């Protein structure tokens, strides 16, 4: 078996090995990328998501969340308050003030140690899930708004024929902005550009794993999970490396910087933060391994996690018992 211990991998593919991004997947996967949860792609040298991003700032934030923290240190819980609309211009200058700028640091490692230590008696504002694209139209590899659809890979795969669309979205970050513990949407994929600024780590479970990170939490946030049974989909929730390991729970850790390519795998836990003011580029695809793990995705039905129009298709395929009370949570 390839990467037994589920270290995260980092690949750096050749012009040639960029061209053809399912075949790349393939690759990874078979070195046992996805064994990590997350992998690492360097794109090569010769290429370029966009020729400048001089003219970014007329970009609208049209809801800024504000991420405010309870609970202690290392196992918090998040809550988003929405702030008046900005533009990215109006929100990098916020990000480097004197109240929201990353402090004096040594290396990504003491920066991490002052995350931990202080994130919760902060609350920086995250412009997350924008619908949109900054890549240049003829920019032909690994453009995240050029790839096959989900709905399509689900005919190819299924014979089946539904709505929906697969678009991307763009997160812009400043220092001590959180991404809780999650997997995604119906245990998909995702793929993360960090398009321009200051770095994002990682943390991640093995996809091997996850129900141990479940158990942890159901532990840690007792009344969330009496709540609903699939409360991470909340998307609420974190849990320190310190408390990981103190637990037993196997992760990995790794720092993305701009102009790299983070790959999630199907039902691979991830959580994170920034570094800096940043803007990334995400979106979520399928292959055929993930069928599987559509099929047997958790999900919120309490009403709280409130998932999208094309979420509803694979529910409805490729869940259809779920589907009636899944429905009523999202209606
Ligand atoms: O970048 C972020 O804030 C969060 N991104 C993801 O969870 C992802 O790409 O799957
Ligand atoms: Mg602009
Ligand atoms: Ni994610
Ligand atoms: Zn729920």
């Amino acid at each position: 078996a390839q990467n037994p211990n589920c270290n995260i991998m980092i690949f750096h593919p050749t012009k040639e090995e960029f061209n053809d991004f399912d075949k790349y997947i393939a690759y990874m996967e078979s070195q046992g990328a996805h064994r990590a949860g997350l992998a690492k792609i360097i794109p090569p040298k010769e290429w370029k998501a966009r020729e400048t991003y001089d003219n970014i700032s007329e970009i609208l934030i049209a809801t800024p969340l504000q991420q405010v923290a309870s609970g202690r240190a290392g196992v918090f819980t998040q809550y988003h308050k929405k702030k008046k609309a900005m533009t990215v211009g109006e929100y990098r200058h916020l990000a480097n003030s004197k109240k929201y700028q990353t402090p004096p640091h040594q290396n990504f490692e003491d920066l991490e140690r002052k995350y931990w230590k202080n994130r919760i008696y902060n609350s920086p504002i995250y412009g997350a899930d924008i619908s949109g694209s900054l890549f240049d139209e003829n920019t032909k590899q690994w453009n995240l708004g050029h790839l096959g659809t989900i709905q399509d890979l689900l005919e190819k795969e299924c014979g089946v024929v539904i709505e929906g669309v697969n678009t991307p979205y763009l997160y812009f970050g400043m220092w001590k902005t959180t991404f809780a513990w999650h997997t995604e949407d119906m245990d998909l994929y995702s793929i993360n550009y960090l398009h321009l600024g200051e770095p994002k780590t990682w943390y991640v479970v093995p996809p091997e794993h996850g129900q141990r990170l479940e158990r942890l939490a159901r532990e840690l946030f007792p009344g969330s999970s009496r709540g609903c049974g699939a409360f991470l989909r909340h998307k609420v929730a974190l849990i320190s490396p310190t408390v990981l390991k103190e637990n037993g729970i196997p992760f990995n850790r790794i720092t993305q910087e701009a102009g790299e390519f983070m790959v999630t795998f199907p039902y691979g836990y991830h959580a994170g933060f920034n570094h800096g003011f940043n803007c990334a580029e995400a979106i979520n695809f399928a292959t055929p391994r993930w069928i599987d793990y559509g099929k047997m995705a958790s999900q919120c039905s309490c009403g709280e996690a409130r998932v999208t129009f094309s979420m509803d298709a694979f529910v409805r395929i490729l869940q259809p018992e779920r589907y009636d009370l899944w429905k009523r949570g999202q209606d």
